[PDB]
């Protein structure tokens, strides 16, 4: 009734038994909240879904095919009952104020809030988030459209007022970045209203040939998202400049074999930030600190 979780899962049973009991261990009153689980045709999960089901209200839906991501969670928000909707990954966890921490400010009058996001590089569980070797952490404010520059959230962090009521959908030709694309229809061609909420974490857990045809994938579906949907500021629309040019660095890097740091694409989004701020920095500039934050 108030909030659905949706969870698109596939061929990880164990993973979601722990992406369920952080919705089990969440702060809140159960009986407003049901969750929906997504199986993207891989192996079954009903055990592990009639296992936590004996606390929350749990519906379980089978994909007749592999639909990526994209038909998973939009097969999760058709049925959706909630006002609002939590979606988590089946890889990540809720802290335990994920949704005492979000529904003031969607009550309130927002449509959309995200919370910070730990890049956590040991698994955890929901109750143990602040237990975890953090990576990087990814909690940049609302207040420079960095969204609209790049992506700089994920799924697991984000509750919003309920998307099929909005007919608000993901879009099914996109396997990579189909989130982004997706908050932009909220935020732009829905004009849902984003707000950060950076007194809440989750946990998100995360060849040479291999790595360019990857990461071309990504520049390309990078391109057409910012092609569909134009930077709703100017600076925005100069600093979408210097993505290119950060991938043109790593396929530089990718084929003299050279790997680039661990964490590039979070580094490379620090720069992206600054270059949108107060005092502008020159673009050979940011291109010295594209350097350095790849290498
Ligand atoms: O065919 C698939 C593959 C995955 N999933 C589920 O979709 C979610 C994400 O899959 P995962 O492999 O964990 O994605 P990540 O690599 O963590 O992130 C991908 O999906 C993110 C949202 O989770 C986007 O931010 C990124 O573009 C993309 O890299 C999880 O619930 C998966 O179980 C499906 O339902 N179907
Ligand atoms: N604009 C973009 N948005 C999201 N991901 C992008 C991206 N460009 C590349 N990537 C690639 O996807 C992974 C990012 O965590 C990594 O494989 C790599 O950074
Ligand atoms: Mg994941």
């Amino acid at each position: 009734m108030l909030v659905s979780v949706i969870i698109p899962t596939y061929n990880r049973p164990e993973r979601l038994a722990v992406a369920l009991q952080s919705v089990q261990t969440l702060d809140f009153d159960s009986e407003q909240l049901e969750v929906i689980v997504v199986n993207d045709h891989g192996t079954p999960v009903d055990d592990v879904v009639e296992a936590a089901g004996r606390s929350l209200n749990v519906r379980l839906i089978d994909q007749p095919s592999q639909s990526g991501p994209s038909g998973a969670r939009n097969a999760g928000l058709e049925v959706a009952r909630g006002e609002y909707v939590a979606f988590l990954d089946d890889d990540d966890v809720f802290s335990p104020q994920h949704l005492s921490g979000t529904l003031p400010l969607l009550k309130g009058g927002a449509d959309f809030v995200y919370v910070n996001i730990n890049i956590a590089r040991t698994r955890v569980t929901g109750t143990t988030i602040a237990d975890a070797e953090v990576l990087v952490r990814l909690e940049f404010p609302y207040d420079r459209g960095l969204l609209d520059v790049t992506n700089h959230f994920a799924p697991s962090a984000v509750v919003c007022r309920s998307p099929r009521s909005a007919g608000a959908f993901f879009d099914t030709a996109l396997g990579v970045e189909e989130d982004w694309d997706f908050f932009l229809r909220l935020a732009h061609g829905h004009k849902y209203r984003v707000v950060h909420q950076p007194e809440v974490a989750i946990a998100l857990h995360r060849p040479t040939s291999d790595d360019i045809a990857a990461l071309k994938v990504y520049e390309d579906n990078w391109h057409l998202i910012c092609e569909r949907w134009p930077a709703a500021t100017e600076r925005a629309e100069q600093v979408r400049r210097f993505m290119p040019v950060m991938y043109q660095m790593a396929y530089a890097s990718f084929e003299a074999g050279v790997p680039l740091d661990h964490h590039y694409y979070e580094r490379t989004l620090q720069v992206l930030y600054r270059a949108l701020g107060d005092p502008q920095p020159s673009p050979a500039q940011v291109e010295d600190e594209l350097r350095a934050a790849l290498e």
